[PDB]
């Protein structure tokens, strides 16, 4: 689990969004596994607007942060799960690192701010949903 709180927005994995997230919906995209809802309190996070390919992410299954080298946001095949049919997920960045079910929502950050959140994993890989192109989160 996990979320990004920026301005008056909360960014979460679409498959983990709550009844409250859907009742306060701003935008969602099933092909990206993202959902953004509105908040009454001002957020704690700031968003990176960069092309970094290295960063540090939080891994809840190890209660630890790990450094990673990750690919540019791209279209990647994701096998069927109880949350989605087999499909191509867009704006996804892969890296070698630990992840297991429960790790979605962990934040990836570079020196410029928040880059994205854990969205996929397995086999010694971890996938992050990029949020750097969502310029409206800042305004
Ligand atoms: N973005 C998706 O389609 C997600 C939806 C939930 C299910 N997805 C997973 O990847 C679950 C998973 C499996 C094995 C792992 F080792 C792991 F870390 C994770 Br997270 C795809
Ligand atoms: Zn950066």
């Amino acid at each position: 689990s996990g979320a990004i709180y920026v301005g008056n927005y909360r960014v979460v994995n679409r498959h983990l969004a709550t009844h409250n997230d859907w009742a306060n919906l701003v935008w969602e995209d099933s092909s990206r596994d993202l959902l953004v809802s509105s908040t009454t309190a001002q957020g704690c996070d700031t968003i990176a607007r960069c092309d970094c390919q290295t960063g540090v992410y939080y891994c809840s299954s190890r209660r630890k942060h790990y450094p990673v080298s990750f690919s540019k946001p791209s279209l990647i095949f994701v096998e069927a799960s109880e949350y989605y049919p087999a499909r191509y997920q867009s704006h996804l960045m892969l890296a070698v690192g630990h992840s297991e079910p429960g790790d979605c929502g962990g934040i990836l950050r570079c020196q410029h701010g928040v880059v994205g959140i854990v969205s996929t994993g397995g086999n010694g890989l971890v996938g992050f949903a990029d949020v750097r192109d969502l310029l409206w989160l800042d305004e």
